[PDB]
């Protein structure tokens, strides 16, 4: 008990240095928070550094939101057990010392925390290698306070910005509502802390992509509310800002009444000659229809490889490589133009889209209330109509074409046919009654979904006749090389809350799915590593049997 300070650097017991931090935790932004450079004893923290290497056997884990090598899974034998340290002496030295009552009084202190609890031990030891990465979250769970990271990179070298790896931090919008994109970025090297009071609505951060071939230890914990009577502590002593909306626009009586009808392959020949403008011959054949039939009937879904037909697809393949080759990409929400706009919340997702709906940028407070005072309808033709007079006025460039946006909105023109909804009540026995069509991008090293169901709507919910499902459909038009693994993510995930589809991007597939209240979906996150984006249209369907 009476060599806890000296396990510390003495700067942090002396007054001056207290009375400094605390004011720069006060006045720290987006949200408070602080760090502190050389923390702990280097001797103990080599030791414990070499203790873990030696002693923790990591496991690479993937989910939505993470790629982490872990030592934390018990039940499974490498699962570190923190009730047995018998061979990590020096990491129950640092626990013991993290948890003193010394060093939480200095802690609480400085982040105006209030108490904090002494035996309610939490933390857990993590290395991020290449491609490892952890998405945008704000810690807020049970009795959690006070996060921290110590982190314990090699002490002998300097970690440097571009291997990747950084803590980064996100500014609100409003409450629950964090900004897109990150306001700071720490780059951390050994023995430094970073800590931050955990705040609903509002301590929102990530860690970025490891970007080289590089191991970083990291030890997070938290610290918690105390036990009750714990050294005398007494206890008490949003879906409208997601964009896009998962919201179906209802279609026309004349378009229902026509799925109805034949539905109760009765294609005419103008309506085959209207769908090969896009699909390939394999997919429109008697024998092709029947198959896939089948295969949905089985199924509940299907997965269609060469759906475009050749010209469609090589017409799409040379202006999404074009653009992916010679012009710009926006890596940031506040430069992205006309006709894309980028999903939000990033605790959720981000990608840029097409809608068809008129531009938003959602900077501020204002520009979201604006849209949700003003809620407009997509119009693909206007949003055509809209570039073209964009593009002639720049002169269209290599480095400032439509080229890829006019081919695919045309392309969400095709498939918000009545006749290409004729083709899919044929393939599926199913009669849509809504739509929504987005056209969807997600970068490298910035975009993702995170797993939800699907948004039944709710007016709908009283009519037998709809199906307690939504049909939904993805056209992957990834041209680059790579993905095959799921190493480079983008992979769309369909699981059970098993996995029922778990497909790598990918040129010119067709994946369709009637989804149940209970599947999962999420299109995982896009390597810094990947060689082109993710380029895919989604569509969704309420749909009723016929
Ligand atoms: O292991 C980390 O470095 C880390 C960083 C930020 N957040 C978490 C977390 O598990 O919340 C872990
Ligand atoms: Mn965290």
């Amino acid at each position: 008990e009476d060599k806890i300070k000296g396990m510390f650097n003495p700067k942090i017991w002396d007054k001056t240095f207290q009375d400094g931090l605390k004011k720069e935790i006060e006045d720290s932004q987006p949200y408070n928070w602080g760090t502190i450079h050389e923390l702990v004893n280097d001797d103990l923290l080599r030791a414990v550094r070499k203790e873990i290497e030696t002693e923790i056997h990591f496991t690479k884990k993937e989910t939505d939101i993470y790629r982490v090598n872990q030592s934390g899974d018990l039940a499974n034998l490498s699962g570190l057990d923190w009730d047995d340290l018998s061979r990590l002496p020096n990491l129950f030295k640092l626990r013991q010392i993290l948890y003193s009552k010394q060093y939480r009084d200095f802690f609480g202190y400085v982040t105006k925390a209030g108490k904090l609890s002494g035996s309610k031990t939490d933390m857990s030891i993590n290395t991020y290698t290449k491609g490892c990465h952890l998405l945008t979250h704000d810690d807020v769970i049970g009795s959690r306070r006070i996060s921290f990271i110590l982190y314990l990179p090699d002490p002998d070298r300097k970690w440097k910005s571009h291997y990747g790896g950084g803590l980064r931090l996100f500014p609100s919008i409003l409450p629950n509502v964090p900004h897109s994109d990150p306001s700071a970025k720490l780059v951390p090297q050994f023995n430094q802390i970073a800590f931050f009071k955990v705040l609903p609505g509002f301590s929102f951060h990530d860690v970025e992509e490891v970007k080289v071939d590089k191991h970083r230890l990291s030890i997070q914990g938290w610290y918690h509310i105390p036990q009750v009577g714990e050294e005398g502590y007494i206890p008490g002593e949003l879906e409208d800002f997601e964009f896009p909306k998962d919201e179906r626009n209802i279609l026309s009586f004349h378009e229902v009444k026509h799925f109805e009808k034949m539905l109760k392959v009765k294609l005419s020949e103008a309506e085959f000659t209207y769908l090969s403008q896009y699909i390939s011959p394999e997919h429109l054949s008697s024998k092709g229809i029947e198959k896939l039939q089948k295969q949905f009937v089985e199924n509940s879904s299907l997965q269609i490889e060469s759906f475009l037909n050749d010209d469609k697809s090589e017409l799409l393949k040379k202006v999404i490589k074009q653009k992916e080759l010679e012009q710009e990409c926006p890596y940031h929400s506040k430069d992205v133009k006309a006709p894309w706009k980028t999903a939000i919340p990033p605790h959720k997702a981000r990608y840029l889209y097409i809608d068809g709906k008129e531009y938003r940028n959602f900077q501020t407070e204002a520009d979201i209330l604006e849209a949700l005072n003003n809620n407009d309808l997509p119009n693909f033709q206007f949003t055509k109509d809209a570039i073209k007079i964009i593009s002639d006025a720049s002169g269209n460039s290599r480095e400032n074409n439509f080229d890829a946006e006019l081919a695919l909105i045309d392309l969400a023109v095709f498939h918000k046919s009545t006749i290409f909804k004729k083709y899919l009540a044929l393939l599926t026995s199913l009669c849509p009654v809504s739509e929504q069509i987005l056209i969807r991008r997600f970068r490298p090293g910035m975009d993702f979904t995170l797993a939800t169901k699907c948004r039944f709507n709710e007016l709908l919910k009283s009519n037998p006749d709809i199906i307690d499902a939504v049909l939904e459909g993805t056209l992957c038009l990834t041209p680059s090389a790579g993905w095959e693994s799921g190493e480079l993510g983008g992979y769309e995930l369909y699981m059970m809350d098993s996995v029922l589809i778990n497909d790598p991007p990918a040129w010119n597939t067709f994946n369709l799915v009637l989804r149940d209240e209970s599947v999962l979906e999420f299109v995982k996150y896009v390597s810094w590593s990947a060689k082109s984006s993710r380029w895919d249209v989604k569509m969704k369907w309420d749909v009723k049997s016929c």
